């Protein structure tokens, strides 16, 4: 086993080297009211680690638009980030505009808890989403094998956002959920007056006191977390390996 | 700030009491030859672990025909759990045909690193992928506010095991991935005489030596996980809580 | 092999949440000049707790007009709580006026030592009877498969009571001790001179220097608690699952 | 706090001097296949205790029908317990035939937690109701200010017996229930397949899955145990004090 | 400060991976017959790094002859070792033939003591001469900002070897000594006994019983370390930067 | 298996014992704006440790000219240090101005980590060369049986020099680099930004954006340090034995 | 303070390394059946240590007729020990024939506590006195600045011999005691019946029973040990400066 | 195994019981600018210890003459000093005129390793030797069967105070050295500017610029030196046995 950061923590406070200049996490983002997605790839010029970079390189304006910043993070060198960097945008035509860290004796990684039994040497695909006032709001942890689906973690912080913005919780597979739909849900009452008057208004529809939602969600919200889902689910238009 | 089960270890040896009886895990499903979803949820009777539990035995036919079984945990009792799924079928007309574990005390929650800062009382939404050796292969850990992605965890089962089975790794959002597409990547050469072999045979297309592919899935298995990523796509064609 | 409060102690410090709302004990009640009798369960949603509850609830107003409140305690949730006294309230017909503590750790479980070998996960069937100065004066712990007898908990409170306005012992059985009937007794003389004093002054019935009673207590006092005891000797005159 | 014995282990093995000799516990009783009840009191020549004394005498034929002798326990001498058996039989007019535990280095009193906060030299009233396993089935701790009611003893052990002899849990306030009378308690499923032949089987009265139960005490079981609350409720015909 | 190996004593016994395979030290060197040199460097792709590994590819056949293999090391993964020795034999038209260990977490670096504190992250310029049974022969300590002069490792070896061949120990700047040129010392005596036999023996060139040399070296040994010195001295006719 | 001092650390404070006084090390030397080699040697009146001595004192005006003092060490009292330079004056002709430190217990010996596994009692040949801001940087280890390269101890000092001043780092087998000849490196750029400012400003001569040099050395500093490897490479002259 | 070895204990086991080669001590002198004076001094060529080395060298055939071997200790180097004893042999005319220990690291002085106050690097003038038991028979600790009174030394053995060997203890001052002059002490009886028979046997001169004595040593015993104190107190003829 | 105080500390502050008294040390001493020699024999009433309590009295007025104060120890009490004391004068003629330490728990003994291997309970005869500043000069310890000879603790002390007071060092058998007589020793010279110094003055007469020595003392202290040494080695004239 080994330690991680949870749910609800302000993110460790650490200073970081990255392929742009030395950064404190979280303090970097929050100090600019910006949430940040960092994320971890067991080594550079490794092909899953390189799809991964160019599928978020490709999703980077979708993450502009909902004031989310990204941060990679391996154990290889801020020479070796910069080459490999190089390397995607001479050979895939794509630009990798966000930092990473370099994290060669894995100081970051082991703080992060993202050193598995898979690798002695290598983090595993680490995904922390925090906010804007630096708290970890949700934790992936994906193997050396395995590409992540970068469509769920928009949709993660999308609907965290929306979430936070309207006092609601996300139902399952939002906001595709098939018993509401894109209705967000009512937190549930926790006492019992609080329950007696859920049941005696009429505000919200109910399948009970404890399962309220309504619709508050503008249409602009839903149909751009529906595109993230419909893009994950789409076969590409043309492959980037062809025209490069 | 917390201890979890790393990817690559053994899931921890332990016996524990569900709504269908005592079983040991991951003795129980390693037994059968099955895969499991461990999957967690703060209580019985709130509403977004409802669209989850009604999400999950949704797509039940879809894990079993992978070779995965499902098991639930929370912090209530079997009484409870037996409550709940009764709920479920009569109010929503789904019957949920997985167990779930009753943990009061937080033993298993607290072995499994369940716990965040967000509550000091109820588990967060944490999931372990458990193939059929009883080796941790994934895990996710979602907060309270937000359910999970359940087409997700399909797609990462069906992944782990095409990529065990074909000895290759796995792109980001496959099977759609924008360089390769449904292809899957054969492992880097880790040696120079590798790495020479590998340039020299022309067994594969490449962008590079370390970064070679193939299509060696089937059309019926990648269809399968298209299948699932266009499920989470989809706006369903009818709501549950229309003829509840 | 396991840590309990003592009589004498003060109830240790302590947050609670219950269906109610979150409280301090024993400062809630101590506030108030309340009493209040604290008492556990196993699991919400089990028959001898079920029957235990409404015994407590048909009381209440007895333990109201001794200036005692009740409080009840065990590991599950708050929606537990308040779907079992709505299940309570709709079959039975009884209100459960009181709040109950949700425990899920078994945090206060631990703290009063009301984990028993009978059970790893459930709460025993404690009860803390604590003054209006939080002292804890009486402890009683009954298993899951026994419910309690709940007037002897208003005869213990009506007891204690009296001896402390009357600075008097209470006997074996009061009001009906088979010696001195409702006697309530003298503290014995613990020096030579305080002996001597008490077998000369002829104050009070005595059968030995270190024996002597009075009857201080009003009838009103002593009504009051024989009607506790004649209400748990008698076969109730109609049983409420009839009237179901 | 303080650490006792708990609910469902075994008595701890001992070697006790009582005013009958040197006895092994629970072993003495566990190779007569008898119950005890293991009982303490602060000292020797208290009123509140020799009021005890004299009820649990009283009612020793119902403890000998029941198969359960009794054993009491204070720090005095054995020759102290011999002097107050005297008192009591010379004065009061009743033998006491059951041992007393001498205890003077408070041995006995820490093994059992029977030091409480109101004494730092006496036993509280303590009550051990210990099964012919050996097994600790339910625990009492009354003060030194307040006598025990000793008829709510017997009804615990013929409950325990009853229940253990039928395999059912006892309700509330037993055999004078408010619910189901002298009804007896079907231990609730604690798995779905459990609770649905429960419900399918129309073999007893039902008010929910988890709450079922029948009337399998002989009524002079029933009759026996109302017997042993209407003595506690009678005021007594003649008083012991008046035949000195 | 920092622990270190020390000469005299073994390599410390480890399995470490290169970019030829996963080797054992120093056993897979002593197991031929084979003295190594290991040296280590902060970064791949860094250019003092790049001018020592030319530095040593230019004198691999030199160090073969001698019978020494040459191992690297650093913190970079085996991906950019591979990527660093392509860049070389591509853009200086000469190729990295020996391995270089791969050590992203820095165990090896921790284990000989390679971190200084120049950087917490990336090990200094260390060279290990180890001999043929894995001992320790000499440690060299250079800084980030300074290369390593290469011919002085050869001389090392080289000298090391004829004082084990010859059983001689070797003058300052040999084999241009300014005392005794190409000229090796006699160990000197230890006793008296061993001084007064000496003196008397007239077989070697003494300035005192204590400094005793002969010129045992063969011309092409003298002549092979002359031009591993020689070589340091010579501005190169062609630089390669020109043939780049 | 032992502690040293390390590369970029401040010399650690210790005054220490000479033939020449009690000194304050590094301060003696901060103070008067001066670098200082200390290195050790097994013992007085040793063949190679004579040589070495020899070597020094014959180099002592190069290291005038660098800023640089010398001192030495052994465990040897400071009765032999006096009677071992007498021995070299009167029969090599060559005065030893420099200090040697006495450290017979091996205080300063373990201090440095110069007590190696191949002596229990005498300092292998250490070399720490220490700036004037007293920090150490480089440090050489060899063995009893071979001395050391003294020109290599001045082309390090004199590289360190031009380094620090010009803002350069030094290519290996500096001023004879293979790649550069006497060029000089501009340190790498650590970021995206830097990297691209540096490829687009043609400043510097280049073979990648991590490999810049310019030629900023004075003709008379290249050749001084070619001329320390020029004399390491002469066969002598004559011999100071024939001369003795 | 300091630990020493003690009177009466086995002198500890060491390899010691001496100018005559490495040997065991006690082992070597044991194993001839010889006693052995091992004595200290601060440092190799300082005058007083010079004039104990002659002092002992003088009385060297006086040691060798007791069977006394001896054995010098320094923290110097063989090569020192050579050095000076050839000195004292050109300049004083004296062969110093017996060994000295080197001990540069203090191993053997901190073994004997022979590291003291004076001096943190320099043994005292130490000297321990081992029977051929290998037992430590006298101990003296002299300092720097005082040179021993080598004929005490002889003294000290000569009587430590004849006490061994007549089974007598030495008087103060022997052979020269004011009360009983070369006389020998017996023993003191160590009981009544002791007492009784010594005061009753006539066998003794006495001055009461505890102080008997005789004459067992020989004219020849006793000239042996007033010569060396005659030599003590001689004015010498010559002085050896005056030829030296 | 034994610890002691060593040359050049501070005696160890005791407070001690004499038959004269309680007295401080070395406070005692100090306070009145004396030395002290503190000695240690076995027991009262033993006859080696009576010969030197003897001798030590015969010296006493030539210690007095030196500043030395005399003070003995034993494990006796000091009632057994007292009868000793008394028991010399009535039959040997001779007056204790020095305190003996009284040390029956050994405490004394402890602190000052006076406890050796020959006796568990008995000190051995241990000598200190301590100047008027409370410091240990030097230490003898000579075993119980072999008295002290007194006249080399006389020689001692003049030895140490005419070193002191003149600044010199002492030859080996002071003040008939068999090298340079009664002259005293210069201290050598600790660097190469006081050797130079030394060698170039002529102020000395020298053997070597570290063996200088003139004759500083006067003929009064050489006599009184020479009178001891000349005492030790006289047959006595009458012995004390005799006449007596």
């Amino acid at each position: 086993p080994g330690s991680i950061p949870l749910i609800g923590e302000r993110f460790p406070e650490m200073e970081v080297t990255t392929d742009h200049g030395v950064i404190k996490l979280p303090d970097h983002y929050v100090s600019q009211g910006k949430w940040f997605v960092l994320f971890s790839h067991p080594a550079d010029a490794t092909p899953v680690s390189t799809t991964e970079f160019v599928s978020f390189a490709r999703r980077y304006e979708d993450f502009q638009r909902l004031g989310v910043d990204l941060i990679g993070l391996s154990v290889d060198s801020v020479f070796s980030h910069i080459k490999w960097k190089e390397w995607i945008e001479r050979h895939i035509g794509v630009r990798i505009p966000f930092p990473i860290i370099a994290d060669p004796q894995g100081t970051v990684a082991r703080r992060l808890g993202l050193l598995h039994a898979e690798s002695a040497t290598h983090t595993v695909r680490g995904v922390f989403i925090v906010d804007a006032r630096g708290v970890i709001r949700t934790m992936l942890y994906y193997p050396m094998e395995l590409g992540r689906l970068v469509d769920e973690i928009l949709r993660i912080v999308k609907a965290l956002k929306l979430g936070d913005s309207l006092k609601r919780a996300v139902p399952a597979d939002w906001p595709n959920n098939e018993i509401i739909g894109e209705g967000l849900i009512v937190p549930p009452p926790t006492t019992e007056d609080q329950a007696r008057a859920r049941m005696e208004s009429g505000q919200y529809r109910s399948l009970d006191w404890w399962f309220s939602w309504d619709t508050p969600a503008s249409r602009d919200d839903v149909e751009e977390a529906r595109r993230y889902l419909r893009r994950a689910a789409e076969k590409p238009a043309k492959l980037l390996y062809e025209e490069a």
